[PDB]
């Protein structure tokens, strides 16, 4: 109820009871932008990381791996500092891919090595922390480099390492994943991928992994329509019909969510079907802060 009915950016005042909104107690909310939709990246993108809404928590950072340096340096010199201003964190998400890397030793010093690397994607950028984003089963030497490099990344983020840094584990799996089971202690959130998902299975999903957390380190992600994307259906109309509003909404039994997250919050509004690209004024992602936080 601090948080703009438009997508102004507060700059006093309005920007404090933001800032103190955000440090008290709520259902978080967080976004994955698609760094090659950046204005700063290639041309005819139309959104751009500075248009994110003020009371978002976490921005994540989600390259394809082509985007252009001026993205980069963007990031690191404009828009990480301005995000920083309204207390919006900002994530590095990456593959699991590039945890299991063979180019990497599958060794304790190759773990490390990995690490640091990987570290190097936060420190390089003034980040808040690291995204893994795990949808795909391991083999056990994949599973041994794995663990191995999330208890390195554990020395400098999340609940391990006291620097208030985020690991944050993403997946479109459940909590019976061997790779959870070991690295469950060093996660400061689980996202559960719930694109085109029944209601009646959150619960479920939920179970798998309550054991291991608080409810406030669960999140459950839809997605906007990407252009020439899947349909999920996550964001149809009316908006408080849809998955996505359903999601704000839903609680496991007994207890409270962390909150939402939304993949392709830079296509915030857009129709599915429509495969152009448009602006945004962050109306479903500021509209279901409210529906969260009432
Ligand atoms: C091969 C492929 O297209 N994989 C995508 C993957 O790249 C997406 O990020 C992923 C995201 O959604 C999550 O995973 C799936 C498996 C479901 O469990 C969702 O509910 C999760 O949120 O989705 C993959 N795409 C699909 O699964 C699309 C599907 N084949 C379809 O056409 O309906």
């Amino acid at each position: 109820s601090v948080c703009p009915s438009d997508n102004t950016h507060a700059t006093g005042a309005a920007l404090q009871k933001i800032l103190d909104y955000k440090k008290g107690d709520h259902q978080i909310m967080a976004g994955y932008f698609r760094s090659w939709r950046d204005t700063a990246s290639g041309t005819g993108n139309k959104v751009s990381m500075l248009d994110l809404p003020d009371c978002l928590d976490i921005a994540f950072v989600f390259p394809e791996g082509d985007e252009t340096a001026s993205f980069w340096t963007t990031l690191k010199d404009t828009y990480v500092p301005a995000l920083h201003g309204r207390g919006i964190k900002v994530v590095r998400s990456v593959g699991i891919a590039q945890l299991i890397n063979t180019a990497w030793d599958n060794t304790p010093a190759g773990w490390q090595g990995l690490a640091d690397a990987l570290m190097k994607t936060v420190d390089d950028y003034g980040l808040d922390g690291l995204d893994i984003n795990v949808q795909q089963s391991l083999n056990a030497n994949q599973l041994k480099q794995a663990t191995g490099v999330f208890n390195a990344l554990a020395k400098k983020l999340g609940p391990k390492s006291g620097t208030g840094k985020l690991l944050i584990f993403d997946t479109n799996m459940d909590g019976t994943q061997p790779l959870w089971r070991n690295v469950y202690p060093t996660i400061s959130y689980v996202l559960i991928q719930s694109y085109g998902r029944s209601i009646s299975g959150l619960q479920t999903t939920y179970n798998s992994f309550k054991s291991y957390i608080s409810s406030k380190q669960y999140l459950i992600g839809f997605s906007f329509y990407e252009e020439n994307g899947t349909n999920w259906g996550d964001t149809t109309t009316p908006m408080t019909s849809s998955r996505a509003w359903q999601y704000a909404k839903w609680q496991p039994s007994g207890a409270t969510k962390g909150g939402i997250f939304s993949y392709a919050i830079d296509r915030d509004g857009v129709a599915i079907g429509d495969n152009t690209l448009k602006t945004t004024d962050f109306t479903w992602t500021r509209q279901l802060i409210g529906a969260m936080n009432p």
